[PDB]
C-alpha cells in the first residue's frame, strides 16, 4: 500500500528551497530529494508539478550551491530520470542549458556511476523523441551523442549500483531503429543490472519480455553491432539463471 | 526507477520526535508519516527499522497528541499494515495494547479503520495459536467494520499489487477471506480500469472461483467473489 498526492512534491520543494536558503545541503534535503524521486516513479502526475513547481531552478541551484554533494546529486538525477520518461513533458527540458547541464554531467564521479548513468538516460529517452524535437542549435544532438556513447563505455560493466526498478517496460521501450545509442544505453542498463543482480533483475526481465525484444535486436540488420552483443549476452546470462 | 535507504527511515522519525516534542503536525510531520508508508511498500527491511527504531510508541503518541489530524491518522494506519503483511514481524504487535487500539479504531473516507481491518484480517492469518481484548470479540468488531463502509466509496489508497490480499484468499480464518474480498470489490467496483488489469494480472480469477466452492468460505464472501469476477469480465 502507498500513497503519492501532489501536495507532497510542492511541500518537498519548499523545504529544499528552504534548505538552500539556508546554504544547507543536510540529511534533510537530500532526504526530500530522495523523495521527490521516489514519488515520481511511473507517476506522470509529480513529474508534472515539479516541473510547474519551480524544480529545475532548486535542480540547479542545489547543484551550484553544493557542487560535491555527491549523493544529493544521485538523488536529484533519478527524479530527473524519472521526470524524463514522460514524454510530453519532455519538451520542457529542450532549452540549451538544460541539456548542457545534463550533457556536462555525463562525466561526474558522484556516487560511483549514477549520475552519469541518470543523465545518459533523460539524455537517452530525450533523444527516444526523435531528431526533429530538439529546435535548440547549441549544444548539438551529435556532440553528446558522441559523448554519451563515451559515457557508456566509461562504466564498469560490473559495478555495483544504488539503484531500483520495479518495471522494465520504460527502458524496454528504449525496439525502435530512430535512436541507436538509448537503445544501446538501455541494453548496458539491463545487461549491467541482470550481471550483478541477476537473483533480482532476470526474473523482472524475463517477466516483462525482454528476451523476445532482446533476440528482435539481434535480428535486425539496421541494428549496431555491439548492441547485438550486449544483447547476446544479456541473453546468455538470464538464459544460464533460468537454467 | 526510485531508491529508499533504510537510513532514510531513521532521519523520519529523527524528525517526527522533534515535532512531537513540539507538538506541532505540520505539512511536513503529515509527509514524514507519509513517507514512512510509502517506504514501507513491499519492504519488510524498513518496516523492521520502523519497528526497532521505536516506531509503535511514537505510533501512540502520535495518535494521542493530534487526535484529529485525519491523514495524519490515515499515513499511521497505512503504515502500520505495510508492516503487518509481513509474517516474521506480526509478532511484535501481539500485545493486548497495540491490539487494543487496532481494533478500536475498527478517519478521511474508510481509510483507518479499512486500514485496522487489514492488519487485524493479517494477524488472524496466522491461527488462533499465534494469538496469546478476545480474537472473536474482534471477530465480530471486524465484520462490524466491513458492515459498516461504503462499498463505493471515493478513496485515498494505491496497491501497485493485489498479492498481500491475494494470499488472505485460505481457511485458517474466514474473515481475512471477506476483507480480502471486498477490499477487491470495493477498488474494482470503482476504480477498475486500474485494478482489474492488477486482479487478472496475478491469476485472482481462478481463486475467486475458488472461493465460491471453498466449504469454510462464508456465504456473502462468495457473494462478493461471483460478483468481482462477473465485475472483472464486464
Amino acid at each position: 500500500t502507498f500513497l503519492h498526492k501532489m501536495g507532497f512534491v510542492v511541500t518537498m520543494l519548499k523545504l529544499i528551497q528552504k534548505k538552500l536558503l539556508d546554504k544547507t545541503c543536510d540529511q534533510v534535503m537530500e532526504f526530500s530529494w530522495s523523495a521527490l524521486w521516489n514519488i515520481t516513479d511511473e507517476t506522470p502526475d509529480n513529474c508534472e508539478m515539479f516541473l510547474n513547481f519551480n524544480g529545475m531552478k532548486l535542480f540547479l541551484d542545489c547543484l551550484k550551491e553544493f557542487p560535491e554533494k555527491q549523493e544529493l546529486h544521485r538523488n536529484m538525477l533519478g527524479l530527473l530520470g524519472n521526470v524524463a520518461e514522460v514524454k510530453e513533458l519532455r519538451p520542457q527540458l529542450m532549452t540549451s542549458q538544460f541539456i548542457s547541464v545534463f550533457s556536462n554531467l555525463l562525466e561526474s564521479k558522484a556516487d560511483g556511476i549514477e549520475v552519469s548513468y541518470n543523465a545518459c538516460g533523460v539524455l537517452s529517452h530525450i533523444m527516444f523523441d526523435g531528431p526533429e524535437a530538439w529546435g535548440v542549435c547549441e549544444p548539438q544532438r551529435e556532440e553528446v551523442e558522441e559523448r554519451m556513447w563515451a559515457a557508456i563505455q566509461s562504466w564498469d560493466i560490473n559495478s555495483r549500483r544504488n539503484i531500483n526498478y520495479r518495471s522494465f517496460e520504460p527502458i524496454l521501450r528504449l525496439p525502435q531503429g530512430i535512436s541507436p545509442v538509448s537503445q544501446h544505453w538501455a541494453t548496458w542498463a539491463l545487461y549491467n543490472l541482470v550481471s550483478v543482480y541477476p537473483d533480482k533483475y532476470c526474473p523482472l526481465l524475463i517477466k516483462e519480455g525482454g528476451m523476445p525484444l532482446l533476440r528482435d535486436i539481434i535480428k535486425m540488420a539496421t541494428a549496431r553491432q555491439e548492441t547485438k552483443e550486449m544483447a547476446r549476452k544479456v541473453i546468455e546470462h538470464c538464459s544460464n539463471f533460468k537454467e
